[PDB]
């Protein structure tokens, strides 16, 4: 196997159905583990009038991680979903797991470009029906 | 096959060595066929008082690129040495050979990012020994 462990990262677009089925035949063609990452993106204060659905969102970021990643029969504890900047959380989880592929689409500043700027391992960049 | 056309960019550095073997596996094991590029990168003038030795330049860009094109078995006819500014190059042979990913090797305004920028194609980014 040239390479033994695939990060593929996916924003919820429309577009990642293509990355999908793509990297699902890859990771399988060459033989490699598949991880999965969402990072999620007076500013610091709360509404004190409203109520917050913080949950409800986040449990549907959840279910869209979840989809992927049981199409793609990745395990739970190899799904991610962290808060920050796309490019540099990528690159944390990249390095923390141990992965030798990271694969995010293209279609600035892109995440793409970002990622391969600071990346420590091979990076696939699948381009966008954009 | 995920992909049926590779086209590997070399610049003729220590640094190609890592992505050859790499790439010869990579092809084998998604089953794409291999293209190879290597681009040639008063100042119109030329000098009268001295002999040339363009073809003995030549000579040695096609040996370097024939002794990676023998080691992956790529047909002479899927080897390219073309004159002009890399990134350019390696885009205009990739479209005009139906090429669908570009290899490049990554260490600005680099050839990798600039590849990525302007690709029709997916592109695979090879983290080097820099
Ligand atoms: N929030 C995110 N989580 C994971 N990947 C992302 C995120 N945003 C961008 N990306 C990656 O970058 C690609 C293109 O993003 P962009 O350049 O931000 O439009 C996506 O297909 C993903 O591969
Ligand atoms: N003259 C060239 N011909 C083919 N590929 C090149 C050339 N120059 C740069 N590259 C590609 O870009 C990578 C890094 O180049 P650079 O960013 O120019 O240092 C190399 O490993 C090649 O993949």
């Amino acid at each position: 196997s040239v390479y033994h462990h695939i990060l593929l990262a996916v924003d919820f677009s429309s577009e990642d159905s293509q990355v999908v089925q793509k990297v699902r035949n890859l990771a399988s063609q060459i033989g490699a583990r598949l991880s999965l990452i969402h990072v999620l993106d007076y500013g610091t204060a709360i509404p004190l009038d409203t109520e917050t659905t913080y949950d409800a969102m986040l449990d549907v970021e959840k279910q869209k991680l979840s989809q992927i990643g049981n199409t793609l029969g990745i395990d739970p504890a190899h799904r991610w979903l962290v808060w920050g900047e796309p490019r540099e959380e990528i690159i944390r989880i990249a390095e923390q797991e141990n992965v030798d592929l990271i694969v995010v689409g293209s279609h600035l500043g892109s995440t793409a470009n970002s990622v391969l700027h600071y990346a420590k391992c091979d990076v696939l960049a699948v381009r966008l029906r954009d």
